[PDB]
């Protein structure tokens, strides 16, 4: 019994607020 | 009996405010 | 009985507000 | 004048290989 | 005048070789 | 003038080489 | 009885992320 | 009775964020 | 009986930030 | 002038000669 | 001036000779 | 001027002769 188990999250943001 | 299980997530987000 | 579990969260940020 | 150029790229890639065997007598 | 580049780049690689056996006599 | 240049880049790499074996008798 | 099993698996990632700027005056 | 399993697996994986800037007066 | 189990696994990871600049006058 | 270069060979060969 | 080349060459050769 | 060179060379062979 090879039970194997994965959950990788991920995340990415960019922002460029010119005034 | 080889369980396997897989959850990979992700996001991204770009944004560009000018003004 | 190999019970392999893993979970690898990840995130990233970037940001260049210019004025 | 005033620029600017956000950019990114995400990459991802998975690979299983697994085997298995049974014999009952 | 004024710029700005934010850069980026990820990547993710898996590998799993496994295998089993089993035999009842 | 004014720049600036904000650059990374992530990398993951993940290896499982594993097996079994089982008798009963 | 005889067997054999010959598995394999590759596998391959790029990712270029590149820029450029140029100016005269 | 004989067996064999004979497994691999290959992987490769590239990142190339760069950039450049130029200016003439 | 008789067994045998040739198992491996390869992997590679490549990153390059770069950049550069330039300005004559 | 950004000159990059690249020659990733590779090779497998896998063999199961039975009698 | 990004000039990049790129050349993977690449081979795989499986065998199972039973006789 | 960032001259990158790269030749990443690879090779694999396994074998099972069973007799």
């Amino acid at each position: 019994m090879l039970d194997i188990a994965l959950l990788m999250a991920n995340a990415s943001q960019l922002k460029a607020v010119v005034e």
